[PDB]
């Protein structure tokens, strides 16, 4: 079954970094990026599309 994160929306966390990571649209079926501090945020957050795609979009 899909990870329940992956229906939560992209959080950009805090810290000091600017990192783009990849998160799960569930609305828009597609993998897509965001800006993420370093810090915090959710499990919606991913280092590499294809990651997100096997893990949310096809699980």
């Amino acid at each position: 079954d899909r990870p329940s994160y992956c229906n939560l929306p992209a959080d950009s966390g805090s810290g000091t970094k600017s990192e783009q990571r990849i998160y799960y649209n569930s609305a828009r079926k597609q993998c897509l990026t965001f800006t993420y501090n370093g810090q915090g945020g959710n499990e919606n957050n991913f280092r590499r599309t294809y990651d997100c795609r096997r893990t949310c979009q096809y699980p």
